[PDB]
């Protein structure tokens, strides 16, 4: 019951072992046959159909323990997600190795085991691996939590393979986390596009509007900026004539922690060249649409928005998709009119009041982008829940890179995608005007790229993280990422 | 001439053209078809043959600009790394829409263009687009060069335009990645993400604000994906940056791509059987044969012929040092005999002393000049190195003070480390980082792991001599 008298206990007993010549962590094991392997060659057998003349070598972890009798001894093995029942009969042993007691009653759960044996089936129906000999190959120290012990604390995020052991959901969350980056990067791959590398380090941290994480350079005697985006490198490739390319990798964040938003993050950022918003809101639709009946074979899926203590409610990403203007549905819902430009002394006060009246948290500093932003927010944001729609067409001010609006003054064609109140996607008509970069006249290095020529270009960002979280039902994203950024306990 | 003058004068033609009420940066272009679609569908025209009943919108850049007469103007159209010419021709200019000198005495080398047009071939031959109207749709306000060579490292975009052999370059580089890619995928490895900033060479050093307290950039996966084995992913794997803070040379970066996979159950010969067979196919799937030409001594000298066809030579780096020098190295390396005898090989040859003179990287030095230039013929692997050079490799089985480990060599530069996983608790010096100790005793089965040096490999396999070659955006010392 003490788990420290456990390890003691376990700890001389791997001592207590190897002096007496048999080493508890052998060197190699000749593995034949992995178990899904296993599992998919032999569960056509029949009830207790034995096949004695197949010898098979077989690795695995000890996850259950039992017996019937000092000569039998019955074991759950599990490997690569999925489990056979180890079935060890004293007459079937190979007692030249050693005494069949002494072999079976050392093995303690979580032990990792290599197994000399033959397959079959039970009278029970299970499919199982009955050895001739087992050999242990790593002991399990510690009492592995119970199952259903680990069910919520920090020893999921810290001690993360003692969560893919014991919790089978979290092994499923991750394999379905690379399915959608394959899917994506297979998406886009059919399309002709490019992937590169961008670096991870730049003395500016440009393509977005966040705090970004400094470090020094000791060779450059410098210090650079984790990047928070990939937007610009991205964008001086189309000017160098790759004219599909994007970069799926890790970009940096430097603010505030909650169940989405990690310091670190994995965005998907795609540019592709001659293509306009139209295109872009395509493209959403068709990926998302294509993605969800990918895993899922239907385009509804559920997800549990108010927790797992409370009803789940239906996501449909059945395209079209509903696409709202930010201003005109704020001037609408608020029943005010705001006047251009937005940043203007009085347009300020009055996105502040229509603040100020409605109890809505002023953000720091109230500047006209961020107050449009929490205006959108406390407004629009939340206004489709059972499926996932875009916020378009935002104001130049809040879209420093974005081509001007063809038809409408002050705006910019710009799309945000939102599933469930939370952005996943980014993405406008770039502009590549270089005398309308309020900026040029920021790096100057982009904004000198602009100037040898960058041709119209439709770009697009992702929130993979964000995207797995809806599609492995998951409020946290600490859920998703194998290692989640976390306080030192 | 002067770059200056020329930026100012096309500057102001821009200016000029949004007061005439034209946009020299139009928001969209309903492209028909690409310039390599354009070649493939068009190339077994015949000479002279025309196709007027099918027009055609195509996009591209003006690298080169002409005129016979003033009547016919000739340029060169590329786009995706391949080129047509325009054939603009009098004839066939739709005057409706503007006039004809007009429209092409504005366009200079490097203007980004729009076409409406038909497909067909000159008399001499040339495939051609031939216009109808012509659309600028984004103007090079600079001089495009010919020629120029750290503009390329700062300007990695006038390099893909220019030079053509920068983007197969970099082309073979995404094609080593995803061979990579779907080479650990059909063998069941499966890829994660694992974090970039720890609480952990040099390393770089961050600070998150909310949470008050310093972040250091991996050094390598090696650890998080050790974990994962535990956790039972057998076989996992994570192609990502890593950061060193050291300095810079032809095949360091403090930044740099590298893939690293751990395999549960693997052995030795496990390892050295995936790297002869990934670096094998890898070849072959880019040249068709498995021996390439790569040039050791840069450009100037003569080059060499570096066979991949497995399998590869296999070098014991202690009984090869001690044959070579002709003294042998007793147990503990680490004893004052021993480390004073390297010591003394390395001042008989005036070889640089490593500071400090500690019994690894002394051994790293003698392996250095003696060892890893023993073929330039092929890829070879240097093998059972000493257990204190690698404090987490398991022991050899028959061999005393060694390892099972692994690393493999092109022309005397490592692109390949790996061995087999020390798994032991009460035999980790390290145990008696603790997270990795504590998952240590939770159980981790005999496991194999490796790891890739993405930029070294792809310069060898495209014909470089320095790393900064092969990443887009080196970085580089600013003004
Ligand atoms: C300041 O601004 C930030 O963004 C930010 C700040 C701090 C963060 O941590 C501490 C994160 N960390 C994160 N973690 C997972 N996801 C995302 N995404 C996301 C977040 C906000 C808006 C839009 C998006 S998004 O997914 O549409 C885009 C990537 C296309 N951010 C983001
Ligand atoms: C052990 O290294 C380092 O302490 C180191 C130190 C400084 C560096 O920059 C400043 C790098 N940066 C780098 N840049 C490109 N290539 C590589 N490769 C590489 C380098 C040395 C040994 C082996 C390899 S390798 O290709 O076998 C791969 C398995 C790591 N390292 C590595
Ligand atoms: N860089 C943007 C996504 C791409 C926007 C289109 N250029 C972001 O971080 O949100
Ligand atoms: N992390 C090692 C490669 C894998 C080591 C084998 N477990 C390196 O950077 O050289």
């Amino acid at each position: 019951v003490d788990p420290r008298l456990y390890f003691e206990n376990r700890s001389k007993f791997i001592q207590d072992q190897k002096d007496k010549g048999i080493n508890p962590y052998p060197h190699k094991f000749e593995r034949t046959i992995s178990i899904p392997e296993f599992i998919e060659k032999y569960k056509d057998l029949g009830n207790g159909e034995h096949l004695e003349d197949t010898i098979l070598n077989i690795t695995g972890r000890i996850m259950r323990v039992s017996a019937s009798g000092q000569k039998l001894r019955f074991f759950d093995l599990v490997g690569d997600g999925e489990k056979i029942q180890v079935l060890a009969n004293y007459s079937f042993h190979n007692h030249e190795k050693g005494n069949f007691a002494e072999c079976y009653d050392k093995i303690r759960r979580g032990d990792i085991v290599g197994i000399v044996g033959f397959p079959g089936k039970s009278k029970k129906g299970e499919l199982s691996i009955f050895p001739k000999e087992t050999i242990l190959l790593s002991a399990c120290l510690h009492m592995l939590p119970m199952k259903y012990g680990l069910k919520d604390t920090e020893i999921r995020y810290r001690q993360r393979y003692l969560d893919l052991l014991i919790n089978e959901s979290s092994r499923h969350t991750f394999v379905t986390r690379t399915k959608i980056i394959n899917f994506l990067r297979n998406f886009l791959n059919e399309r002709g596009f490019f992937e590169v590398e961008t670096p991870m380090m730049n003395l500016i941290a440009g393509g977005a509007n966040a705090r970004p994480f400094i470090t020094h350079h000791n060779d450059l005697d410098l210090d650079l900026y984790l990047r928070i985006a990939t937007e610009l490198p991205l964008k001086m490739l189309i000017v160098g004539g790759i004219d599909k390319v994007y970069e799926i990798g890790k970009v940096f964040r430097n603010e505030g922690i909650d169940n989405t938003h990690n310091p670190e993050f994995t965005s998907c950022e795609f540019y592709w060249a001659y293509a306009d918003y139209n295109d872009l809101i395509k493209w959403s639709e068709d990926f998302f649409s294509q993605l969800v009946y990918h895993l899922f074979g239907t385009y509804k899926i559920s997800y549990n928005k108010d927790g797992p203590e409370n009803q789940p409610i239906e996501i449909d990403f059945t395209p079209p998709y509903p696409k709202v203007s930010i201003v005109e549905e704020i001037e609408k819902v608020t029943n005010t009119i705001l006047e251009q430009p937005f940043d203007s002394n009085e347009t300020i006060e009055k996105m502040i009041n229509i603040i100020k009246e409605h109890k809505i948290e002023l953000p720091n500093p109230p500047t006209a982008a961020k107050l449009l932003d929490q205006l959108a927010s406390h407004f629009i944001e939340n206004k489709y829940n059972d499926k996932p729609f875009f916020i378009v067409e935002h104001p130049q001010i809040m879209s420093p890179l974005a081509k001007y609006h063809r038809t409408k003054p002050g705006l910019t064609e710009r799309l945000e995608m939102f599933i469930c109140g939370k952005e996943v996607l980014n993405a406008y008509t770039e502009l590549n005007d270089p005398f309308k970069q309020k900026e040029c006249f920021l790096d100057s290095a982009f904004c000198t790229s602009l100037e040898y020529g960058l041709p119209p270009t439709g770009g697009l960002g992702l929130g993979i993280d964000r995207i797995t979280m809806f599609l492995t039902n998951k409020n946290s994203i600490k859920d998703v990422i194998l290692f989640p950024t976390m306080r030192p306990a």
